[PDB]
Order: structure tokens, then sequence, then C-alpha cells
């Protein structure tokens, strides 16, 4: 404990010895506490092409603006030997064509020069090009290799921002479940990463072509606050799978950041509490998504266990109860994995039958809480995969022209266009403000094409930022193009989708079709008021208004693709 975070402490104390003081009035009961020393913006091109929505509150409230301080119980015997069981099958399975390795500098350089989040000289893309920079990342790597850590420090500010070094100690053991997708659904069954918000809609009604029961989507109360160190343990048990160097490397990020946080916090009381606690995910874990995707599976295949009754009780786990978990794995373990699809602490399982609605003593025990439910009222499941919740979506099922049958992805159209209305950070010129507005316009065009309001919103936008401008944003993001937009959506839509046989392009537009206008409605269209009718109809003076704000440049115009516009 103290001998895994002293010397971080140690370090914090000196580097500020004129400030420290052991402070009697801390607020922190379940973190360990040591000491304390002294310390959205709107995109107006978006808003200006969006005036109806200027006075829809679900709108206009997204762009203004306790539960880390609990402690989740020790399971019971029998759920730690239910988890270890299930993990160690389970690390097993994803490690059967995939190999563990050590991510490199070189490909951690070209994430910095890509501007992606790290976690972490001026900026990143300044300390990887100095030498003096590796140098304490030896010093450190170093350190680890002898079982000690010295600048691995957490900084809680919706990220833990470390020092650029930590962040590729990290990146260099965990990262190959990044980068090598071992959550891909191909390799874990279960999994969607890398999948595409394209192929989400067709995954769900994959699993509902399965017989069994309705389909669960019990969201977790505070997922990263209810992680245990038996969980961490348990997730630990990948560097079984590795060696040498790596494996050291591993074990002591394992050990030593993740088993023992080390966390310094802002009071306006405003001190530097430095903190500390073995247990929950906290932030500052870049594997954070894979590790939670991880227990998640585990979580829902040891609930799917108790409602087949695989084990009566989760007090003690009988040695023939143990055989019996063991061989329910290796004969539908990997059927049972293809019955969900799980992101992180998201999940939708469609299980045998329904007496997993009420099988709720291991989800409870290993501290799994479901929100907004009593603790032991059955879950409410759903009787039809286009009804089903995952990932922020539900999911149409689309039907062309042509017969050709699109599931596409879906949510309150409030949400689309609150979130395309605001961005990130300060320093934004006019033409980085545009080339953002453009990225969603593009995201609209290539996922949200079948709302009426988001196809003539992202027109009016691709019409009014310069053609040739390249869209930013500081799963998949084929919207990320300055390609011709129709191309891709042949390319995501028909070309690259396995669940289209016919692989016929499309010519036009036209010939991509809208939801029945009242589905439009349900799911937040404008379609049918006043204010949206003058909108489009008086779309390019819109348009006009934003071309002369940029200036005298190169522009299309995109809403003639509309049939009413089509002249
Ligand atoms: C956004 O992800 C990251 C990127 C880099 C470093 C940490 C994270 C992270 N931490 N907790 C969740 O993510
Ligand atoms: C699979 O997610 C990632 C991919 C790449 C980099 C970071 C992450 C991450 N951040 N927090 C959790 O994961
Ligand atoms: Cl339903
Ligand atoms: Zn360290
Ligand atoms: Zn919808």
């Amino acid at each position: 404990n103290l001998d895994i975070i002293g010397k971080r402490i140690e370090k914090i104390k000196q580097e500020h010895e004129t400030s420290w003081h052991y402070d009697q009035d801390h607020p922190y009961k379940t973190w360990a506490y040591h000491g304390s020393y002294e310390t959205s913006m709107v995109n107006g091109v978006v808003r200006l092409l969006t005036k109806p929505w200027d006075i829809i509150p679900m709108v206009t409230q997204m762009a203004m603006t306790e539960k880390v301080d609990t402690r989740t119980q020790e399971p019971k015997e029998g759920t730690k030997k239910l988890m270890k069981i299930t993990a160690e099958w389970l690390w097993k399975e994803l490690g059967k064509k995939k190999t563990p390795r050590m991510c490199t500098r070189e490909e951690f350089t070209r994430k910095v020069r890509s501007n992606a989040a790290l976690g972490a000289w001026k900026s990143a893309r300044e300390a990887v090009e100095d030498s003096g920079f590796w140098e304490l990342v030896d010093k450190e790597r170093n350190l680890h290799l002898e079982g000690k850590c010295e600048t691995c420090v957490y900084n809680m500010m919706a990220i833990w921002y470390m020092w650029l070094g930590a962040r590729f100690l990290e990146f260099e053991a965990l990262g190959f479940l990044n980068e090598d997708h071992w959550f891909s659904r191909e390799n874990s069954l279960s999994g969607v990463e890398g999948e595409g918000l394209h192929k989400l809609g067709y995954i769900l009604r994959d699993v509902s072509k399965k017989e069994g029961g309705a389909m669960y989507a019990d969201d977790t109360a505070g997922w990263d606050t209810r992680i245990t160190l038996e969980d961490l343990k348990n997730e630990e048990m990948v560097t079984n799978h590795m060696e040498g160097e790596h494996k050291k490397l591993a074990e002591a990020i394992f050990k030593l950041t993740y088993q023992n946080k080390v966390v310094r916090v802002q009071r306006p009381t405003t001190v530097m509490d430095i903190i500390s606690r073995r247990d929950q995910r906290g932030s500052g874990q870049v594997v954070t998504y894979g590790l939670n995707t991880f227990t998640n599976m585990e979580a829902q295949l040891i609930r799917q266990m108790e409602g087949e009754g695989v084990f009566k009780s989760i007090q003690h786990l009988t040695v023939t109860e143990e055989i019996a978990v063991k061989n329910w794995l290796v004969r539908v373990g990997r059927e049972r994995l293809s019955r969900m699809a799980i992101s992180g602490d998201d999940c939708v399982v469609k299980p045998l039958d329904d007496r997993f609605a009420s099988a709720l003593t291991a989800l409870n025990d290993m501290g799994k809480v479901r929100k907004d439910i009593q603790q032991w009222e059955p879950s409410r499941g759903w009787n039809d995969w286009t009804q089903v919740p995952f990932c922020s979506h539900h999911f149409h099922e689309l039907i062309m022209k042509d017969g050709r049958v699109l599931v596409v992805p879906c949510r309150n159209q409030d949400e689309l266009i609150g979130r395309a209305r605001i961005s990130q950070g300060a320093g934004w010129s006019l033409r980085e403000t545009a080339c953002l507005g453009k990225s969603y316009a593009q995201m609209w065009s290539l996922m949200y094409f079948h709302r009426r309001d988001l196809r003539l919103a992202a027109n009016a936008i691709c019409s009014a930022v310069p053609s040739h401008w390249v869209p930013t944003s500081r799963a998949t993001h084929e919207w990320m193009t300055t390609e011709d937009m129709l191309t891709v959506w042949n390319r995501v839509w028909i070309q690259e989708n396995p669940w289209m046989e016919d692989k016929t392009p499309v010519e036009s537009w036209e010939e991509i079709p809208y939801l029945g206008k009242r589905e439009d409605q349900w799911c937040g269209s404008l379609i049918g008021l006043t204010s949206r009718a003058t909108w489009a109809k008086n779309i390019q003076t819109a348009i006009n208004q934003v071309r002369s704000l940029i200036g005298n440049e190169e522009y299309t115009d995109y809403m003639p693709s509309m049939k009413r516009f089509r002249r």
C-alpha cells in the first residue's frame, strides 16, 4: 500500500515543501487522504443553419452549464469463484487468435501527430520530438521493472490527465487491447469494437434471430464506481498470456497504477488534496473501454448461468458446480457470448428464456446494481429489437424503393442538433468552426439520411462551407473525408455492407429513403410546423448568410440533390 504509493506521495510533498499540511477538515471517507499544497461554446455555422431549433429548450439548454466517494462490498466466495473461472476462460477465448504484444514509441507518436486523446513542453506534439522526454520515460520504465513507481499520478478535474511518459507506459503494456481489436465482434463474439454505428442495428437484428426470451438492456448505476478490486484482479489475468518484459511491464501498470491509484484533486475551501484508493475504475485508464467490455461480458455470462440454474447459490460455489460451470463455458460459452452486444458498460442480452429477468443474486453481489429499478424487482425486457436502446441509439428497419433493407441508427433529433451546435475548446477560427460543422453535416448524411430535417440541414451546411475545406474534429468515421458523400454512402451501405446481397450502386440521393413521416415526428422531426416550412422554403437565404460571413470562396449548391429544391 504505502510502499507502492509512498514514493509518488514523497516526491509531490518535496516539490511543494513550503505549503504541505495534513488538513483535518477533508471530505474523504472512502478515499485515503494524504495532504495538500497551494494552487462548451456554440458552433455559429451550425446554429445559423438550424434556426427553428433556437426556440426548442431541449436543443438550447444542452449548450448551457458524491458517487466516486462510495464503497462496494467484497463479493461472497461463491461469486468470486464464478468470476475467476469465467475470467480465466474469457481471456483464453479472446487470446485464441490474438498475440499480446508491446506497443511502440513509433506507433504512439503516429497518434500524437494525428491529434488523438492521449490524456496528456506546451502540447504532447512537442515532448515526443524531444529525446530528453524519453530519458525520463526510461527512468520510470526501469522503475516499473523494479516493481516501483514515481511519476504515474492521476489529476482529477472527464479524463484524469497524466505526464506524457505515463500515458506511453500504459499504451506500451495494454494498447494492444485497443489497436489489435481484442473486442471486435469477430474475435470476442459479444463485442462491437470498430463495428461502426451503421453496423450496430444489423448486429442487434442478428441477436434477435436467435431462439430465446426478451432482449434485456439493463444499465448499471455508475459502472466505473462499482468496479471491485476482485474485478481489477480478474482483469490483470490478461498478463498470464504475455511474456518477457511485456509481462513485467503490464503487471506493473495493473499493480501500481490500476490496483493502487494516486490522485491530485481540486478543493475550493483551492488546495490540491493527494488522495489514494485501490478499487473503482476511476478515470485515467486508456483501456477503460476494453476492460469494461471484458468485465461486463463476464458479469452477463454469469447472470446467464444463474438464469439457466448452472449454480444454485452465490454464498459458496461447490466443486461439482465448479466443474459444471467450466463444462457450460466449454460447451455453450461461445454460443452465449453470441447472444450479446456489449460496448463497455453498455449491453443487450437475448438469453435462452425469461428466467434471466429475475436472476439477480450474482449481478447484485458483484456490485453491478441496475439503474432506476428496485434491487430485487425483475428486469423488464423488450419484445422488438427496433425498441431496444444501445450506445444511445435505437434502430429502424427501413425498406428502399427497390426492396433492399437498410437497418439505420436513430435517436431523438433534439439530441443530434444540440450536440452539433456545441464546440469544445478555445481559439477556433471561423474556418475551423465551419470544418467542424461540416463533419457533423457529413455524419448526418451518412448515418441519419432517413431524418428529413437532418438531410436538409446537412445539405445546407455542405452548401454553406467551401466545397474543398476538410472536415475536422478535436468506432468508424467514414464521414471524415472530402470524397463525394453519395460515393461514401454507396461504399458503406451497399459495397462493404455484408447484410446486402445485391451490390447495385444507388445513382442519386432521391433513391435513398426517409422514415415514415409519423415515425420521423415521433423521433423529434419538426416536419409539419410553420417554423420548419419557412426554414426549408428560404434555406438558400440562410446558406447565403453563412457564405457572406466566411467570404469569397468556392461553394457548391447541394440543395438540388433534394427533389423539392431540384427546381
Ligand atoms: C478518452 O480515453 C483516453 C485517452 C487517453 C488517456 C486516457 C483515456 C481515458 N481514461 N478514461 C477513459 O478514457
Ligand atoms: C477502445 O478505446 C480506446 C481506443 C483508443 C484509445 C483509447 C481508448 C479508450 N479510452 N478509454 C477507454 O478506451
Ligand atoms: Cl418492446
Ligand atoms: Zn509509474
Ligand atoms: Zn427513431
